[PDB]
RNA sequence: UACCUGGUUGAUCCUGCCAGUAGCAUAUGCUUGUCUCAAAGAUUAAGCCAUGCAUGUCUAAGUACGCACGGCCGGUACAGU
């Protein structure tokens, strides 16, 4: 399943602005970007080697 | 700049020390217009201390749900300060 989505979300009320809904920073995602060190971690390795 | 002078006797020649003469660095007295440098609670008590200051720190790159301030609307991890 996607963790997006069903993150709890927190509503902002105040006599001035606009309403507003805040949420945080997710931090064990595994997004495309981790994926990309990962890949690079290895290649390193392989330069050694060579 | 490798230097001496007064003082023992009625007078002389010596020994020998006292006093004078020049610099240096601590205190102290009288006196003082301009201008460039600049030592300064060591000496006695490493004795006793009111008050204020004398050591802090963030980048594109460890952790941002502070309505704290904010956008054109939306969290697509999640904007931005």
């Amino acid at each position: 399943d996607d963790v997006r989505q069903y993150v709890v979300r927190k509503p902002l009320n105040k006599e001035g602005k606009k309403p507003r809904t805040k949420a945080p920073k997710i931090q064990r995602l595994v997004t495309p970007r981790v994926l990309q060190h990962k890949r690079r971690r290895i290649a390193l390795k392989k330069q050694r080697t060579k």
